[PDB]
């Protein structure tokens, strides 16, 4: 994953625009630095992502479940969560 993904710019559809308004700012256009950060501060405030179980995220109970079409998945593979979050957006 280039850094140059950050940058790119994107419009959330309804249910995640509705998960990323409990932690920031609504906003048009998003970058997508900005979305995985308010994504991962959604995670963490619900601690749906317990540091302790050994980097696996629980959202079978959460909208965020809805929204992957999972009910778990890894912090740490970056390309499946790029894909599932793009499930959820429109590019600028
Ligand atoms: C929920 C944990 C979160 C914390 C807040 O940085 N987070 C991580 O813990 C990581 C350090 C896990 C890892 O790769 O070892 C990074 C992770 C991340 C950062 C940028 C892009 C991606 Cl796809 C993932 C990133 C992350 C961000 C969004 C989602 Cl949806 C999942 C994981």
């Amino acid at each position: 994953i280039p850094a140059s993904e950050q940058e790119t710019l994107v419009r959330p559809k309804p249910l995640l625009l509705k998960l990323l308004k409990s932690v920031g700012a609504q906003k048009d256009t998003y970058t997508m630095k900005e979305v995985l950060f308010y994504l991962g501060q959604y995670i963490m405030t619900k601690r749906l992502y317990d540091e302790k179980q050994q980097h696996i995220v629980y959202c079978s109970n959460d909208l965020l479940g809805d929204l992957f079409g999972v009910p778990s998945f890894s912090v740490k593979e970056h390309r499946k969560i790029y894909t599932m979050i793009y499930r959820n957006l429109v590019v600028v």
